[PDB]
């Protein structure tokens, strides 16, 4: 299921353990950014999926503070997990920094990344 | 100045508490019971004090003990506080889908919260 | 209509002609970031919207180099028409720059802007 | 190096010419290539790009209206052009409905495509 460790497409990793009452807990570690060591996420996931085939809905989000950096923002995964053979965490995301008023309109990047339980 | 009850434009209440570790958590009513949710998410505890706002997201999945939408979103944004204190969000929203499906999953949008409806 | 001259959130201008064919052309001077004076734009419409009460589907791109700067980006803007007492285009947006490989990651913002043809 | 005929990961097919101005223009269409399935396509691309070794910033729009259908929906994709053996265009995408004014909030899906030059 959900509960594992996996890797981003670029090596990112990301430990996570969903529980019973549809919470998601645990670390991630980056590999690109502003980012050192791992930093807490916390999220939620559909316990009660559909049984026709569809993947399971899920988000989490990382505040890119820790004991040794802090860089103001934070990035939230939005996507699905799909089982099988090799199973997969599709996701799209979104990080926002903290930014003055007139900085807003530059304060969110957006992109896409793919989760497996084996390294790139 | 995140912990509270804050409203966004379209009628929906977001009540959270940012706790002292840089937790969010809460309830989300998207409109009684049928339609509270439970939220998650986190926050920078320690921002800028220089004009800059708070980082922070959290994320809802829309079951709960009455209904299941098989779908979640997650708010990215920031805080920005004042006498007209505001959290300014993107939300991405996706459904589980079969995998034939899974290109049209996703939708995105955006959020302004208020502490006054 | 959509032909006219509208005004972004930000005071950016957008001058646009939406021609019989479904074609947007016309030019973009943004209130914000590495831009001076105007630049091409083009896109596409919606030519024959649905009769229910929808706005118009539309979106178009500006590349972000004229004859004064080049930025080595360009936005796409997508949205909707919506017409009334105050006719309103209202978009979501990405702006992806020319990077490296390394650097790919971080290479597009995403915002919203909702135009006007009354300057805020 | 951007003018021909590219191919996503999904069965999609667009047909482009990059002008000398920055002009994108062309034909989406599916892997059949039925007349029901082409799209007048029109865009933008920087025409000078930076000499160290960046990507070529683009993006074009498809009105997902022709002769035969309409779905009252526009597409817009932005990314880079790779060039190279292996040349790609490296997108992300945009797809607002035309909507009420009360489904609005459910009018815009997001995603990704990777176009190559071989299918």
């Amino acid at each position: 299921g959900i509960t594992g460790t996996w890797y981003n497409q670029l090596g990112s990793t990301f430990i996570v353990t969903a529980g019973a009452d549809g919470a998601l807990t645990g670390t991630y570690e980056s590999a690109v950014g502003n980012a050192e060591s791992r930093y807490v996420l916390t999220g939620r996931y559909d316990s009660a999926p559909a049984t026709d085939g569809s993947g399971t809905a899920l988000g989490w989000t990382v505040a890119w503070k820790n004991n040794y950096r802090n860089a103001h923002s934070a990035t939230t995964w939005s996507g699905q997990y799909v089982g099988g053979a090799e199973a997969r965490i599709n996701t799209q995301w979104l990080l926002t920094s903290g930014t003055t008023e007139a900085n807003a309109w530059k304060s969110t990047l957006v992109g896409h990344d793919t989760f497996t339980k084996v390294k790139p």
